[PDB]
């Protein structure tokens, strides 16, 4: 199947500064028919289930602040936070839903410096 | 890793009738410390990513109509739809997020019996 790997497992940045989380798929998740990457990013604050943040690799889900943005294609993707805020402290997960079983990466813990 | 299996892979019922999709986990996702199940249900329509429908096994997400309700505990869960409506036609997936890697079931196609 498709294995997803993230990097790092955790990281910290000062409030106000940028942060980037990387994710690699063991296989391509690009659907050529409509040239789209079936990749998503989830935000998980402790005490809550994972919440959809970004899909199609770069499309933010409604409600998500414009400071979150996704990029990448094929097998390498990145989640970018332009200005870390207190509420952004959480564990992020990338996921591919190109072929079943849909799979997640191991997760990356984001914290404040 | 925990393995999620659903039954059946596809099914159909008449509009206004009930439908049930089952999901098994190879290992319990019941969390003893809080006695809650780390189980979720998603609805996926064509051209869109799966969308969170239910979490904690029975908590309905915001905006989700009461026709949808989840049940089960440990390793056996069930998604129920009391009155099938045309917009409920989609593929449903269960997910465990008790222990990484979080995982999905193979998906169940819900169709309208004409």
């Amino acid at each position: 199947d498709i294995v997803m790997t993230q990097s790092p497992d955790s990281l910290a940045v000062s409030l106000g500064e940028r942060a980037t989380i990387n994710c690699k798929s063991s296989q391509s998740v690009l659907y050529s028919s409509n040239s789209t990457n079936y990749l998503a990013w989830y935000q998980q604050k402790p005490g809550q289930p994972p919440k959809l943040l970004i899909y199609w690799a770069s499309t933010r889900e409604s409600g998500v602040p414009d400071r979150f943005s996704g990029s990448g294609s094929g097998t390498d993707f990145t989640l970018t936070i332009s200005s870390l805020q207190a509420e952004d402290v959480a564990v992020y997960y990338c996921q591919q839903y190109y072929s079943t079983p849909y799979s997640f990466g191991q997760g990356t813990k984001l914290e404040i410096k």
